[PDB]
């Protein structure tokens, strides 16, 4: 009777109690969020199912007759903006996705990112550096944030003396607040023009970059990547390439910190580490929810999603699906966390993941290694959780560096 407002506290404050009363009635269920209909996937199977549906489309461009095709996460977002932002992999069907990410496949690669593994433990242990041997400290701005974005630049070819201002509009992009529409569209733009002058300047002056290299890719059968495409990759890449780290390193030095049994486990053993990681991610996953665009009608968990529906899958929620994943409520680093959708499923499945994994151990094998009576500089429950279904993280967080 009764249809959930997405908009709603239910869905930021104590959430996951929210999305299993949810899952427990029906593991896809109607919602409301941004003014319109949409289908929520709580179920663990049901949210693979879909992921794995192509019917389910993820391009945002597609035209339909006598359908107005809008997408909760470009909220204010003028068309060309929209397509600026999306026309990449993650926002792209077969045949152009598969192309598409075969060609970033060719630079994006496990070679390139373990290039890269000397850079982020030299810039982790920089900033570890800066704030001191005792005293309290934000470790989101001093640590979770500034290292990501360092290395995202670094790998995209984005010179010192422009990393100032777009991690202000990136910010703003992930909370869709329909107060904030107009807001979150003018951050848009300036993430638009401040790609469009990268790429430029890359264009201009190559470097041994990834954004250099894209410039260049190219297949005899791919071909290569269009204008158009090469300025949307890169855009995401540059947003995705940080926020993502800084979520997985925010949350993960809060649960770590606030539980002591997982806390004083990996103090003890290092090499917990990776599997923490996965937990972490399973745990609270940063992309709570990714959307999909039924082109067909879908019928998911026994349920017929109409055509043209919006569906949001779940990915959080999933990941605490008792049936999936028992006493999902339980953060256990040692837990087989094989499975959970943190990093998506099927062909649109995370490009980054190695980066990723190779941020988190590193950030989180530093700060607590560098700090061993590291300790929250707040009430667990006093932390302010962001509230985006879009990316789950937190934006301020206290630690005493010495307890
Ligand atoms: C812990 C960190 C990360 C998490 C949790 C994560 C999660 C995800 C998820 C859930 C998807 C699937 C989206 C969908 O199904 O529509 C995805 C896709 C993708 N991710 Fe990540 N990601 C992370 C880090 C990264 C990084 C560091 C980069 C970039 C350097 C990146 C680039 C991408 C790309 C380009 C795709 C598109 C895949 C495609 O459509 O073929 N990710 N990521
Ligand atoms: C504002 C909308 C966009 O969001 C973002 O870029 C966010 C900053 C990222 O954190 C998102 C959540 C990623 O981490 C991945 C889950 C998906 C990503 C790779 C896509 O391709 C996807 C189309 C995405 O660009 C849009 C949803």
């Amino acid at each position: 009777t009764t249809v959930p407002d997405l908009e709603s506290d239910s869905f930021h404050v104590d959430w996951y109690r929210t999305y299993a009363e949810l899952r427990e009635t029906a593991p896809v269920t109607p919602v409301r969020f941004l003014g319109q209909d949409a289908w929520l996937v709580t179920g663990y199977d049901e949210a693979k199912a879909a992921l794995s549906d192509l019917r389910l489309s993820s391009d945002p461009k597609k035209k339909y007759p006598g359908v107005e095709v809008e997408f909760p996460a470009y909220l204010g977002f003028p068309e060309d903006v929209r397509n600026y932002f999306a026309t990449n992999m993650g926002t792209s069907d077969p045949p152009t996705h598969t192309r598409l990410r075969k060609l970033v496949s060719q630079e994006f690669t496990v070679r390139r990112v373990e290039a890269m593994r000397p850079r982020v433990e030299q810039i982790t242990a920089e900033l570890l550096d800066e704030v001191g041997d005792s005293g309290v400290v934000d470790i989101v701005d001093r640590f979770a944030h500034p290292l990501p974005i360092k290395v995202i630049c670094e790998l995209l070819g984005v010179d010192e003396k422009y990393r100032g201002e777009f991690g202000r509009w990136s910010s703003e992009i992930l909370v869709m607040d329909p107060e904030r529409a107009e807001q979150r569209g003018q951050a848009a733009r300036e993430v638009v023009n401040f790609i469009l002058d990268l790429v430029e300047r890359r264009r201009t002056e190559p470097g041994d970059d990834l954004l250099s290299a894209l410039i260049r890719v190219q297949d005899d059968d791919d071909g290569r990547l269009s204008a158009d495409e090469l300025t949307s990759i890169a855009l995401v890449l540059l947003l995705a390439g940080f926020e993502t780290s800084v979520s997985l390193i925010g949350i993960g030095t809060y649960l770590l910190l606030t539980h002591p049994d997982q806390l004083a486990l990996v103090r003890r053993d290092p090499s917990a580490l990776p599997n923490a990681v996965e937990e972490i991610l399973r745990y609270i996953a940063p992309p709570e929810t990714t959307t999909r665009f039924a082109a067909e009608e879908v019928e998911i968990g026994g349920v017929a999603i109409p055509q043209y529906s919006t569906v949001l899958v779940a990915n959080g929620a999933a990941n605490r699906d008792p049936k999936q994943f028992p006493d999902p409520h339980r953060f256990d680093v040692t837990r087989d966390t094989r499975g959970h959708l943190s990093f998506g499923q099927g062909i649109h499945f995370c490009m980054g993941r190695p980066l990723a994994k190779l941020e988190g151990e590193v950030a989180l094998r530093a700060l607590f290694g560098r700090f061993p009576a590291l300790s929250l500089g707040i009430d667990a429950d006093d932390v302010v959780w962001r509230r985006s279904l879009l990316l789950r993280g937190i934006d301020h967080l206290p630690v005493r560096l010495d307890g």
